[PDB]
Order: C-alpha cells, then structure tokens, then sequence
C-alpha cells in the first residue's frame, strides 16, 4: 500500500537524448531511429525570439550547422526539415538504443512523465498533467527546451511532449512530436494568454478511490448526489463538468471500493463546499487532480 | 522554473533489476558486477514469516534453488551468503549494465529516489525521504521488497535503500545494501512499533527557499527570531530542532535569496502558529519536508 505521484521509469527515453546546438543555442534533441526531434527555436538567437521569421532563419542554415552530440559521439546530419515548430535533423546512423515508440497527441486532464534534460544530459523525472488549458506546471529552466514527456505500455514508449518554453506567468508550453503546440501557443517571446484553468474532476474522483484504497476513508459520508446536482458545484467551484464517459472510466474503481461513483461525488461536493477542515488525504491538504483513474489502477496493481 | 518532486533518471538502476524466485517465493534482486542482492526473506514461506529462523532456512537451501532472471536471461548462482538481512548470490556473469555504484548509508532526513518493482521489472520512479523515524512512506505492495532507493552524482550511483516490509501502520521499512534496517526494524511479520515522528526542519526551510527563487513569496514577513526562540515553536509542533549545522547547509540558499537564515525561520514560524489561512506554497497546502536544501540547489540551477 501508499500512493505517490510516480513517474514511469526513464530509462528507454534516456537512452534517445541528444544535445542539439546551432549557433549559440543549445538544447535538447530525442534521437529515434535516424532521427533527431528538436524545438525549431534552436536556430534562433534572442533578439530572433521576439518575432521570428522561422522559415527565412532556417534558410540560412545548412546540416552542417547543426550539432548533434550523444554524449561522447557526435551525430553526422545529412537532412533536415521543419514539420510545424519541430526540426527532424535526418542523421546517418540509427540511435542503437530506440525503444518501441509511437508519437501520441494527448488530451488535456491526462497525465505523463516528464525527463527533464539539459544540454542532452537527463537531470530528473517527474509525472504531471497536461492541464485542461494545455498547460503544464513543470520545473524547466533555460536549457531544459527539447525535453520530453511520455508515457510506456510495457515496452512501447508514447512520446507525447516536447517542451518549448516558460510563458511570462511561469507555467510551461509544448508540443506534440509532430511539432503541433498543445493550445494556442507560439513560439514566440511575447506575452500569450493562458486560458481559464480547471481542476480535473475525473483525476481527484480517481484519487479519493486511491484514497480509499489506500486506507484514508474520513471523507466519505452518508451522502449521494446526481451529475445534474454535483455539475452545479463543480461549476462554481471551477471544476470540469463530469459526464457519463467519466462515471464509466472509474467503473473499475467504483467496482474495486464497492463506493458508487455518485457517492464519491458527493463525499467530493461536501470536501469541496466544507474544505479538509485541517486534515490530509494521502498526504495532501487539497484536492489532487494529477492521478488519472489508468493511474491509480495501475499504481494499485503494480502493473511493470 | 517550476519545482517539482524529481526523482532521478532510473535507467542505470533498471539496468540492474532482476527477479530473484526461491521456493515459492518471488522478489527483486539488484545485480551489480558478479552479485545479486535482494531481502533474505525471499527464502520464507507465509507460515515462516511470523518468527522466522533465517539461519535455518538459508542451510535447506543450496545455489540451484535460487533463479535468478534478468528479464530473458537466467542467471547461474555459484555463491549464496546472508549479511544481515540481505542475501548475496554470487552469479558467474558480470552485469554488463553495471554503473559506476556505492553502498551508503543515508541519514535521516535526506532524500532519494525509488524504483518500484514487481517480478524484476521496474514499474515507476518517485522521490521520497527517509523521516526521521527511519520509516518512508512509500509506494509498495507484495512482490515489490527488494526495489532499491537511491541517489546519483553524475555516473555515480550510490545505493542507499532496499525494500523489505511493510509495517501494519501502512509505513515502509527497509534496508542498506549491507543488509542493516533502518531504525529498530526486523524482518518478521510482527507489530513493531516506529518511533515518533517529526517534520525535517532543514527540509521546510530549503522548501521555502525554492517557493520564493520560484515566484512564491506572501508568506515572507517583517519578522526575525533566534534559534532558541525557533525551537520552542519547532518542538509544540513536532519540527526536529535546527541547529548551526543545519543553519551552514542553507547558506547557499540565503545567499542566492537574500533572506537571512533566521528571517525565513520567523516566516515558518508564523506559518507553524497561523497555518496557510486556505493559500498555497508551490502547490502544495501544507509545509513540504521532502526536499533537502542539496535538492534544491540541484532542481534550481539544472544539475545532469
Ligand atoms: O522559455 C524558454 C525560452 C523561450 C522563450 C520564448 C519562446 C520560446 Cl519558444 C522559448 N526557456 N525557458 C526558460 N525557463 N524555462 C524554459 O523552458
Ligand atoms: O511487507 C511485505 C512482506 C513482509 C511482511 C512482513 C515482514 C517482511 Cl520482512 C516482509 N510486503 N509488502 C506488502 N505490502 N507492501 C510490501 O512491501
């Protein structure tokens, strides 16, 4: 028993990261097969980044301008090509260490791990969410761009982050692996709206199941509620409005507990209108959305 | 920047996971150079497990009755021995995946990184540390004893914990790589007490260092204290008293900040006596004690 916020284990993505320079830049790169993966912003220098002309600043760069280093060798470019804000560098040799893989675009509310990186050199893991206004909340600094989120399916990893940048309010923007931003945002130094934010409703529902599990159960009451009653709450509490696809996701949980979902729902209505009155659940004195109901089943049955 | 609870990229662990199956029992080895170490008590039975004589059931066993399996491949055991509570089985393979490594013996209060494992396969990664009770509250069901904790410096692994139990509290107890428990524990399905335990001082203030390096800071205030002052209010809480030591290791912290030491200890000290009056420090609703001043210079500058 315990539950704690894990990452998968990093090390199929470890052995894909490469440092990737051009010009004074340096960030980042994931090395797939013959093909390294990079934020497109690694041709620009800090006066560019204000309202770069990606198209015309990639014009003046050739293969051999972009370095490639995995550790100790270096990587010979013989392409390259810009597929939305990510740069495929074609290099001549197949990374050795390429896990199975697929690029997945994932939705908001769902959650991966993420290998902070710098200058191609892993520097630690962590498991967070892609927030329903496709923002992260990560720990990146200048450098850390390139850097990859993921998930793993036994041996098959699902790369489904890149991160690009820090926006002024400090939370973190990226994109798919086909270079597609998660949101509306640029790749520019400019000041960009975050859309309003909610907390993930099916995630903390997950959670209170954990919670349960896990042997924290002072929350739960003699209640019961409807989505119709629950959504009002969730409304004026900015929560996502929970529907029928969310109920049937935590089926297994609500089979597992033998709690009905809307009976956690409204164990979850009256933490939300009373708060935790000075108590934790799972160490935690909020509510924790960053648990996917996938999440707490795996976690649970120690799935590898 | 962002701060996040980061564990350390686990691939030069998983490189060294193996499953280790004695009788009817199964668990998690750590194969480094020639030698497998996993918990003695892979050698018990359900029936053993209540009083069990290790000494006696380790001479009913012999090298063949151990197999030993790195995913694929069995391992050929030509040496068993017991120290303490863990057992070394000599295999007549080097792991070819064997990082640089040390076996130490962490503190209480520091912090390391976990690699959960079922059946010799690794299932996530998640920081931890060590209370200091010598417990952790950790993420384990049966089947993960003999997942390691550990923490790395540059190619450097240094090994500090190995899983054996779980306590009726629902706590983790485990081991150094020699085989010694931290804390009074012993392997033995018996209720054992862990001492009382208290909140790592050193760890709050270096976290309050890192909320105000990342943007969070309305819990600074117009107040000092002294050292003695800090303790009466550290002990009516149940925070380990802070000493000169303790003091030293946040210097760098203080300085890169311009908080004084003892300044951000009058602001713990009117969050230990005020609470957070409903805001939050980095995301988290209460003070965070898992994150060592050492963890915060790291996850600040961008350690690899
Ligand atoms: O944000 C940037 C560079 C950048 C600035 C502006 C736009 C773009 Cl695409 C990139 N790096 N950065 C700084 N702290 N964390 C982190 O990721
Ligand atoms: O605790 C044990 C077995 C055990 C029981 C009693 C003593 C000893 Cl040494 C081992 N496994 N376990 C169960 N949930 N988490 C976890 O680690």
């Amino acid at each position: 028993s315990g539950f704690r916020k894990m990452a998968f284990p990093s090390g199929k993505v470890e052995g894909c990261m490469v440092q990737v320079t051009c010009g004074t830049t340096t960030l980042n790169g994931l090395w797939l097969d013959d093909v390294v993966y990079c934020p497109r912003h690694v041709i620009c220098t800090s006066e560019d980044m204000l309202n770069p002309n990606y198209e015309d600043l990639l014009i003046r760069k050739s293969n051999h301008n972009f370095l490639v280093q995995a550790g100790n060798v270096q990587l010979r470019v013989i392409g390259h090509s810009m597929q939305n804000c990510v740069l495929k560098l074609k290099v001549d040799t197949a990374n050795p260490k390429t896990p199975k893989y697929k690029f997945v675009r994932i939705q908001p509310g769902q959650t991966f791990s993420v290998l902070a990186c710098y200058n191609g050199s892993p520097s630690g893991v962590y498991q967070c969410a892609m927030r329903p206004n496709f923002t992260i909340k990560g720990s990146f600094l200048n450098g850390s761009c390139g850097s990859v989120g993921f998930n793993i399916d036994y041996d098959c990893v699902s790369f489904c982050y890149m991160h690009h940048m820090e926006l002024p309010t400090g939370v973190h923007a990226g994109t798919d692996l086909e270079g597609n931003f998660y949101g509306p945002f640029v790749d520019r130094q400019t000041a960009q709206a975050a859309g309003t934010d909610t907390t993930i409703t099916v995630n903390v529902l997950a959670w209170l199941y954990a919670a349960v599990i896990n042997g924290d159960r002072w929350f739960l009451n003699r209640f019961t509620t409807t989505l119709n009653d629950f959504n009002l709450v969730a409304m004026k509490y900015n929560y996502e409005p929970l529907t029928q696809d969310h109920v049937d996701i935590l089926g297994p949980l609500s089979a597992q507990t033998g709690i009905a979902v809307l009976d956690m729902c409204a164990s979850l209505k009256e933490l939300l209108q009373n708060g935790m009155n000075g108590r934790t659940i799972l160490g935690s004195a909020l509510l924790e959305d960053e648990f996917t109901p996938f999440d707490v089943v795996r976690q649970c049955s120690g799935v590898t």
